[PDB]
């Protein structure tokens, strides 16, 4: 009882892109033994998630980035979204078995002080473990509290997803479509693209890629405008919805994906169209939300156990998998949620 | 009778700023009849509003080359078609730049003054479009809470003269910034801004909002738009609110700016939303009662520049569009 762990290390501090040589890996030897100090528990970390937020992390700190952030240490393992097994325990509502999602780092064990809108148990084991990294973990959630608080969704309003095969992207735009509404998407190609349109159930789509007028492109999606923008990406498509929206539009932003990577911020121009269109446009941040994560389940668990609802994953293997990954994830190799699978159970 | 009318004309459309010449005078000559229309109303403009928006207007609905401009002023009734208007009531809404103009008045384009207990040329700016544009945009949009922090755009202006004073009322900490420092001094010599700043000798700005806000901004009332909206998208506070009314720096540029600190939108959850004052005519009514009564006893205050005359308002209306007032711009095309 005394396991080598795996680690992977962030280098240093990222500019542009990440390559998989910003990144490298360790081993410790750490002792199964139970947990001390405050309420700990030990844990064998089965999946791991490779979200498009950890870039603001690999950044060099600045004061408005650790708003949300808090960037990774240099030579330390990257801090994520994960569902663990418990092995040992410290804790009262936590014994040894027991299946946890939240805040992990990329390794194999790690000693967790479990908190409330940190660490959420897994009581349902009908769906796949994964799915709590995607679906029923934080980008499901961000896709609910984000459609249904943040962007005031009445029935048969046209909502357009930026970037919608991503994990928040696919179920929003389901979310949106049990409610009569036009959903169009976007995608950065057309293999990704005809699964938003026939498995997603989209009303239409494009690759953003293969359209050079993106206001053009949405003014043909959408001939009587916009209502409601589920922003992933920015810039660029930002001025493109401005121009199509309509009055009293509504814009939730919830990630700027063309930007993260960008050392050089592009500039939106548009954003006078708000005025006379009466648009609101809302920040937000899941983290927020977790308040409503029991009603969240209880929710989409029924949805997904009947048909209404469909998820594509996409799972590297391995730990030594997790660094090229993470990397392509930024520029789009993968085609549903990435997940990592560290140790399967 | 039988008088001659003049009127400011809009000679054509213009691409940039504005001169004096891209305006001219002319005269037609109106019978004061009982009006020429529906109705209607004839009316002697008393005064005028020299209102920033009314540069878009003057680009290629807009304004016609060859008919007067429109805007905002306070007038009084000579002969009147409407059955809620008589001979000699004021009137405050949308006038052509003449001496006398028919219009036909309608509930939340034309309102009827009823207190006379202040100057008429409020209703030009502080108890007129301005001032319902600084009550809805502060009180409805900003959900303002006391004690919080409020940066104040063109705090100078008749809209930001009044929102730094709502602020200040309800124990905001208000800053505002101003292009002169003439126009930097009143904020705190007449307003008591808690600070302010000129934004024309600051090439600074997002330093400048650093050092004013050692706490950040919790509202911005953006009027300006731009390069200072990054500079405050860059000193936001958490759950932090933007309310925008009106985007002045961009109106004479041919192609606009870009906003490139907008992903902080996100870290701080920021509320930006667009309005309009006419949206909330319907509670003008709530507003004059309300600040009346400040207004009367000296504690709601007002620096306006009045031009006299339609002869000095081309060389006013542009005045304003190169920051030359300070505070609201009027135009008394005839005292009372």
């Amino acid at each position: 009882m005394t396991a080598t762990n795996k680690q992977v290390i962030l280098k240093d501090y990222v500019s542009g892109f990440p390559t998989e040589s910003d990144f490298d890996f360790t081993t410790t030897t750490v002792e199964l033994r139970v947990p001390e100090g405050t309420n700990s528990v030990l844990v064998k970390n089965l999946y791991l998630s490779c979200d498009p937020y950890m870039r603001i992390r690999m950044g060099k700190p600045d004061p408005s980035t650790a708003a949300l952030a808090q960037a990774y240490t240099p030579g330390q393992p990257i801090q994520g979204y994960g569902v663990s097994r418990i092995i040992e325990s410290g804790h009262p509502d936590y014994k040894k078995g027991d299946l946890l999602w939240g805040i992990v780092a990329w390794e194999e064990y790690s000693v967790i002080t479990p908190m409330t809108h940190a660490h959420f148990k897994i009581q349902h084991t009908d769906v796949p473990l994964s799915y709590y990294t995607g679906l029923l973990g934080m980008p499901g959630m961000t896709a609910y509290a984000g459609f249904y608080e943040v962007c005031s969704p009445k029935e048969g309003e046209t909502v357009y997803v930026s970037a919608a095969s991503g994990a928040v992207g696919q179920l929003v735009g389901q979310l949106a479509k049990m409610m009569g509404c036009y959903v169009v998407g976007s995608a950065g190609s057309k293999e990704k693209v005809d699964l938003l349109k026939t498995k997603f159930g989209f009303d239409d789509a494009f690759n953003y890629k293969e359209e050079s007028d993106l206001t053009a492109a949405l003014k043909r999606c959408f001939p009587n405008g916009i209502d409601i923008y589920f922003e992933n990406v920015g810039g660029k498509m930002l001025d493109a919805v401005l121009v199509n929206m309509n009055m009293h539009g509504r814009i939730a932003v919830c990630g700027m994906i063309s930007q993260y990577n960008l050392e050089n911020q592009e500039g939106v121009h548009n954003l006078s169209n708000i005025i006379y269109k009466r648009n609101r446009i809302q920040g937000f941040v899941v983290s927020d939300f977790y308040d409503k994560y029991s009603k969240f389940l209880e929710f989409v668990l029924p949805h997904i156990r009947e048909g209404k609802i469909t998820y594509v994953e996409d799972v590297a293997d391995g730990l030594e998998k997790a660094p090229e990954a993470l990397v392509g994830l930024f520029h789009g190799k993968n085609v549903g949620k990435q997940v990592v699978v560290v140790a399967r159970e």
